[PDB]
């Protein structure tokens, strides 16, 4: 399936689509039924304990959008994928206030069927205050 | 020289080690002196200008200390050193108020001498915020 570091990034960029949509109705297309997450001090286990925490965040940020891109992606001997790149964030508020930091991911797949059942996803979200005007 | 994920990471742990201390003057015992780093928005050219930069954020907050620890490096074929682990920090003022993240480092090494060429941090500084508060 995933072969090379350019297939890897395109599947990072698939995933990281479907996660910017917040169709949390898809997550399961591309994540483990029981994914471990880790994001910064947000952590947990399982797709819906991970649908939830996003859904919770989401609900303290309302008008929140999101985007990414990447520009460096590693897939190892051990399978794992690390793809470097950035992370944009707006407020549907004031939608022409960007923040953008670097971001990298961290993802171990399924081996059955291919699904991201680890992934850990390093920023510093200090610069996203900004967002608050 | 470095062919294992195990002297990769007790690589990184060493750098840390003289990071963690701020002795400036040693920096370059593992550091190339034209380091391209990037720490989120920080980023910087050059070993001098990395020290500068650190210097600047450290008047920001006297009495900062920091250590860190490492769980899983992988050194891939490209000669890349993964190295995740944890970003601690407290100040001498509080010393027991201690603020823990994960993080992760990017690192490639210098053919020549094995010092540090590249390096980019990776962990979400918010909650240091914490060793204000208190
Ligand atoms: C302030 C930032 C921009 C923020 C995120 C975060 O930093 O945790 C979340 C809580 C979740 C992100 C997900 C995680 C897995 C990030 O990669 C994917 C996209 C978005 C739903 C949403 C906005
Ligand atoms: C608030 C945080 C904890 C902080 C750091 C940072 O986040 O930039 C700096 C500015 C520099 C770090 C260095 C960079 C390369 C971090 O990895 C190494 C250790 C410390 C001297 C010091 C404390």
């Amino acid at each position: 399936e995933i072969q090379t570091p350019d297939q890897a990034e395109a599947f990072v960029a698939k995933v990281f689509d479907v996660l910017d949509s917040y169709d949390y109705t898809r997550f399961g297309e591309v994540l483990s039924t029981d994914l471990k997450y880790e994001g910064g001090l947000q952590k947990t286990s399982g797709l819906d304990n991970f649908i939830n925490d996003i859904k919770a965040s989401t609900q303290r940020m309302p008008g929140l959008q999101t985007s990414h891109s990447r520009y460096r992606t590693e897939l190892t001997a051990e399978g794992t994928i690390y793809s470097e790149g950035h992370s944009n964030a707006s407020l549907e508020s004031n939608p022409g206030k960007v923040v953008t930091v670097p971001m990298i991911g961290v993802f171990k797949l399924d081996s059955e069927d291919g699904k991201i059942k680890e992934m850990r996803i390093y920023k510093d979200r200090l610069p996203f205050l900004a967002l608050h005007q």
